[PDB]
């Protein structure tokens, strides 16, 4: 969490 995969799941 508070990662790439985090920000990328945000954003989809
Ligand atoms: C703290 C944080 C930052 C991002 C880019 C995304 C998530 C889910 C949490």
């Amino acid at each position: 969490w508070c990662d790439a995969a985090c920000c990328a799941a945000a954003k989809a």
